[PDB]
């Protein structure tokens, strides 16, 4: 077996098509999901070409073996597509349809900048390195490329399975290799992170300003000190699920919000203490006064400040 | 070697049958759940068929490669079953009895809306391409469905192991395929929650509520603020066994509820103490004498509508 | 090749033998223990029976290939051992002696009743589907089932490896199956559980009973509610190495009544703090002095009452 | 293929040799540590000699399948290990130079009473099933038994990898075995723990010990209960990274020890407030200024008598 | 198949070169880091020559198994490479022209002295057994070497992917082999470590500091004390991610610092309290006052000196 000769000197297309059974594994963290889909392939080898009226048979059948089938590959994989081979026919005219079904962990990166109201495109990248005889171009059958309505992605949206027509075509150690782009856009679903972890790290962090309707520091302190160990449970709890970004995230910004607004009401409680232990109360109740005021309007306009810079 | 041949025009029908030896490891977080099993498959091939008088023998043995074996696949499936080919044997009418024993990681959804007094329906779905030559159907063969007495699934009571008889014959990539629904109906095992998880949160949440008792604010913070380090606790140890689901669960609505409890039990003891404070514990007492009966007939109450509202 | 003719109309007798040469990684949580071990199998085949005088040699050695060898299976196994064949020696009666050394992931249920004073008796089942020529009965050689001096599982004693000789033969899907029940019993090693966890648990509960030698209700809250965070600590701990039991363990009952014990501290704690604050001290300290004994009474005699229920 | 007649009846010797390529993944909760070396062997085949000046070559290469080689296996394996073929060399006097490259994770069990500070001897066994025909006998070829100097095992440092010359020949199953012990001595580095778990911990130790300098009950037990927090956190620390065993460590020890010196310093905590609040500061202050010094002191000698019972 | 013959007596070169096309899973703690690339060697095969003329093309392609290839090996992997073999092209000298796609966890030792500011130069050494017949030497054809744009390593920065020209031949058990070293160059991105753990555990230790404003020891104690309890937590959250190393880190040295300031800030409330209760004010003032300045400037200055002595 090697490739088919050229009836001129033009390149070999080869018709790809990605069709989604199972799309699970969408490891955040390791930014890799796992696929379970079919990969159908097709190219017109005119050695295989017969006559349909004295050979009988409008379709002939092929293994694997007996024939000569592309070398494709998968750029962004941890390892080789576990590929089941579930049909290879030929038409009368030299055209061969091949399909496989396989299995792969895709390695694509992923943009936590607005984390967990997020949106991400996953790359699925098909390739093939041209052989020496003749070059081999790699094309889209956009009737061959979709999903089933079943596949679902635990905590996103799929939108659209889609593909770039049009290969990127390049040289590499001095052969030519055709790489395709298939395009899976999911958004986040962010139901979940509201009654879950939004409202009640709020509610840990108002617990904590109810420090500015007290003038007991041994209480105030009880107040600000334990809430934090509340508040650190919680981000411990968020950036375990998330890896460490070169970029802030929407999320990492509040994260670091919080703890300065932890330490200025560290600082304001020991103000106000410090100013009734030297016998100032006046000066202690009005910046007390002000807190009540200040906290919740400066935390207020500073995540609408943080929301309007990442959305 | 290649499909039989139709008598008249007639699609092949291949009689399925799943029987449970084990069903393991299901995974509520991954929505998946291993099952090792016996698939029985039954198909009339003509070409096979045999005289049993100047044969001798009643039946016949075959090796998988010998004769044609149709292409059966899972849909629901991470990667291609582990088969194992037990027995292959063909009556003197061309009536060939396939038998393998195989194991496969199967991706099931799961509905956590009444976790943990919640029922499952796991499936598992056979599928099979039909060729050029002729349309390939599935059938079953309900003497051959079934799971072993000892079959057990930790945590959960297995109810019934049935197939949806007619299957789904669809169009897929200019080729008809023919889905069977293999369903195992499943229910959780909600006793050890009670006395692990249910009860002492309770007692963590009631030993909050004795801040009625006290006028105390120093004891108070120190009693409503702790109690809500172990609530943090508990939340956290049951929402890393449950995914992150975009609809509201029964278990989240209570988790969410009782952060709302301690709020407003904080808010409470905010009141109670800036009144002191202000000279007038006649108000003071009477908001914190109507807290001891409010806090637990509201929450005896919110709690018989959440439970109408899931059940 | 096919299955050895029958004289009259008896059964192929199997003389199976399990030897242990690894047993390790016992997870509890998942009730599953891995094994590497020796598989002997022995049975006559008339058909390779030879004469020892004219061939010279009293034992001939095959394949696995050249000769019919039984497909015997293991029914509580994820997946299919790691078999490599040892040796295959032919007698001059005809009498075939397999050996095979394995390794599986055996699926073995436990009961958490008496934990961690439970003992366990692990299964490892054979079996053997009877084909169309002839029925297969599986028997145990007593001289080929054992373990080896230096097994060792890790925090467990490993008491006996015994085989049930008749085997339990019955009906599925129209063939008789031949089952053999290989026993592996072992009890935990419970050292370890009274310095590192009953110990340090029964101390962290101590401290929570010195609020019956104070009146200091701040004091006594600090007391009761953060030895109560230990308590979850430890109880999350133990829990975590435990599946979810459907019914109650002899732990699971302790930490369950150690979460009363607190609970009922904190009303005492409460009570007697009501009274002092509504000035009667006589009816505080009274109830205090009673809780002194009380408490450790009541805890002594609740725990042999489980004991007793348990053992 | 069969094994090489025997000269006069003496047993085969079969010239062993391991040679360490990568040490790696010594999990000590598993008892286990993986392995990629060379295993060499030699035999003499007299089947296979060859005159060298006949043939005109001093050495014959052959593939495996080819020539008899011994089915060498390892004891304490989980799995077969993953062997590659290195090379396979005959002398003209037929004696056979084999050589693999494998990886394998082995199981040796390692004595954690002296953890940190403790050694291990990791063993790695060879062994042969003798076969019908003659009698396999393992040897040690010290010029083949080594490891490559870049070998290092993270957080040990490896002493000497050597082998017991004299092999434990023995029986089983009716049949000779031949048994060869790979020992590969390591030390632990213990320099990390100072730094990071045993000064940290006598530190927070230390901070429960200042309330001998202190009446104040209520910040009392805010220091000794909230420190024993700290305890529990670095007691579970430690035990996660550990096996349960079914003996005494050094480390246990002293961890159970520091749970004694937190619950004695609560008692006197609760004797010291007794006294004061029943009008006696002569002998709380008394008992609370012995303390100051009883404390280290005996802490102290018990850690001289426990490294010196260990060591 | 056995090695090509030498034309005189010059060992044989083989032309390697790795392309990166995929690097990921960097485990720190393992010190391993998975990679999925282009594998190509060269060398002449005198035997392999044809006359185009006669055999119709210029360049000739082989299956692996009907060539001799050389057996490369990489020292520093777990297991064997996952390997595809891409391509083999023979032209008419006889220059054979090997590719493959490979995929192997590599494991190469990180040094953490530096963390996070730390960069790494991992390797991936290519080895070749030298043959009886003929030595074998390595060479690299710095055409075939680099990696892929696209090539991302999360959290790091990819530098240079590089070889060592010059290979390291040497002796091992009587046979020559030639080693090369494959360097990748990587630096750590250590933006997300400021605001998300340096921040936040200074703020946590300045609230601590907040104490030398405050006469209350019970208020002193629950903030020393506290803020010590999220210390802990920030510490384990840090060395979990990082192996126990026999050598001090950067981290390990400033965390091990802080241990200390809040060892000696506890000293410090005890002392001041001490004074207080021994009535004395204008003691126990002044030292606080002098641990207002002191405390922030020897930490600033002891931050330096780390510095410096690591950077
Ligand atoms: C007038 C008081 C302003 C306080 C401003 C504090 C700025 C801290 C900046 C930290 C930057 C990193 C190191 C932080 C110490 C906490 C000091 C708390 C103030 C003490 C109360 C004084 C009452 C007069
Ligand atoms: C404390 C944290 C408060 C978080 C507040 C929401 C942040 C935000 O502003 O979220 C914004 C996102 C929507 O993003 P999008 O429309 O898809 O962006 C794409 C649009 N462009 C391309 C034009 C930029 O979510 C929401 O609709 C908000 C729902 C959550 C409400 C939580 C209430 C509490
Ligand atoms: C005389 C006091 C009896 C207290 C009995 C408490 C029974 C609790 C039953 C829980 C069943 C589940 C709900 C929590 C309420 C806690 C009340 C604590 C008592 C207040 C002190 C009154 C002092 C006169
Ligand atoms: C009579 C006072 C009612 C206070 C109601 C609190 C409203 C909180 C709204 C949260 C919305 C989400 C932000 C919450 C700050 C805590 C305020 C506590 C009240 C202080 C006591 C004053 C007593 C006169
Ligand atoms: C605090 C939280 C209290 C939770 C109380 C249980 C919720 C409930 O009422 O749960 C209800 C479920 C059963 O539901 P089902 O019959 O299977 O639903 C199908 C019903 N249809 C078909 C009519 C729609 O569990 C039980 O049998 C409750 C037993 C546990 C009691 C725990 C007491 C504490
Ligand atoms: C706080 C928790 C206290 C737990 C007390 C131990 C439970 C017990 O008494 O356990 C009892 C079991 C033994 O029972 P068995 O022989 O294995 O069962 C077979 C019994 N039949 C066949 C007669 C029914 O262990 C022991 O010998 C206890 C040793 C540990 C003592 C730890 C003291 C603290
Ligand atoms: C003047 C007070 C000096 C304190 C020196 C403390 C040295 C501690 C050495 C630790 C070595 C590791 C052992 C813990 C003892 C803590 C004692 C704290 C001092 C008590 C206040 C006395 C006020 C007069
Ligand atoms: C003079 C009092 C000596 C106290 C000895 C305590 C022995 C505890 C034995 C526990 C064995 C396990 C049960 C724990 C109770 C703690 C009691 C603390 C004493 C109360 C102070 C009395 C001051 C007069
Ligand atoms: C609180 C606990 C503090 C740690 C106590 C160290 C135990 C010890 O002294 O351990 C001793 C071991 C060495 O023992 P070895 O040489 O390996 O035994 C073999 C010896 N024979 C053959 C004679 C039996 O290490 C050390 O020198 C530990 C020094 C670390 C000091 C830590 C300071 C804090
Ligand atoms: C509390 C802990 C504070 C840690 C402070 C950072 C340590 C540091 O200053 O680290 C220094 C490293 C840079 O080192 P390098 O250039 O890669 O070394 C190679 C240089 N030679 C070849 C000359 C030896 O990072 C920085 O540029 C500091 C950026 C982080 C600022 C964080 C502020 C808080
Ligand atoms: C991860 C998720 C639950 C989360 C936690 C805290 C804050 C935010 C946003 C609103 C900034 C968030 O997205
Ligand atoms: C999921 C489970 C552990 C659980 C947690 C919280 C509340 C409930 C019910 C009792 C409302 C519950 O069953
Ligand atoms: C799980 C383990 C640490 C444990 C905790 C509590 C009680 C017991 C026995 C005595 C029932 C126990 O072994
Ligand atoms: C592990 C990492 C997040 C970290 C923790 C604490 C201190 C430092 C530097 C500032 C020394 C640090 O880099
Ligand atoms: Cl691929
Ligand atoms: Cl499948
Ligand atoms: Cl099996
Ligand atoms: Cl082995
Ligand atoms: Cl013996
Ligand atoms: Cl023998
Ligand atoms: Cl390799
Ligand atoms: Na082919
Ligand atoms: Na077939
Ligand atoms: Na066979
Ligand atoms: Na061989
Ligand atoms: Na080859
Ligand atoms: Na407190």
């Amino acid at each position: 077996v090697s490739p088919p000769p050229p009836i001129a000197d033009e390149p070999l297309t080869v018709n790809t098509g990605i069709y989604l059974i199972e799309c699970y594994s969408l490891d955040d963290k390791a930014e890799t999901f796992k696929v379970n889909a079919f990969l159908s392939l097709s190219w017109k080898d005119r050695r295989l070409a017969f006559d349909p009226v004295r050979s009988g048979v409008r379709v002939k059948t092929y293994e694997p073996e007996a024939i000569w089938i592309p070398e494709i590959r998968f750029v962004n994989v941890e390892n080789a597509r576990d590929a089941d081979v579930v049909d290879i026919s030929v038409s009368p005219d030299g055209t061969v349809q091949y399909l496989e079904r396989f299995s792969a962990r895709v390695l694509s990166p992923l943009d936590f900048r607005r984390y967990p109201f997020d949106s991400q495109t996953l790359h699925i990248y098909l390739i093939v390195r041209s052989v020496d005889t003749r070059n081999i171009v790699l094309a889209v059958d956009l009737e061959k490329v979709g999903k089933n309505d079943d596949v679902f992605l635990t905590g996103w949206d799929i939108e659209s399975f889609t593909a770039v027509v049009k290969p990127a075509n390049f040289a590499l150690e001095d052969r030519l290799e055709s790489k395709l782009d298939y395009q899976l856009r999911i958004s986040r679903q962010y139901f979940s992170y509201i009654p879950n972890i939004i409202l009640p790290w709020l509610f840990i962090l108002f617990i904590s300003w109810t420090a500015f309707w007290s003038t007991s520091y041994e209480a105030n302190v009880t107040l600000v000190v334990s809430t934090l160990i509340a508040h650190i449970a919680f981000n411990i709890l968020v950036e375990t699920n998330l890896p460490k970004t070169p970029y802030m995230t929407y999320t990492g910004a509040i994260i670091f919000m919080i703890y300065l607004f932890y330490f200025v009401a560290v600082i304001e409680v020991t103000v106000q203490h410090y100013l009734k232990v030297e016998s100032q109360p006046a000066r202690a109740a009005s910046i007390t006064r002000a807190s009540r005021i200040a906290f919740p309007v400066v935390f207020l306009l500073a995540n609408i400040i943080l929301a309007f810079l990442f959305f």
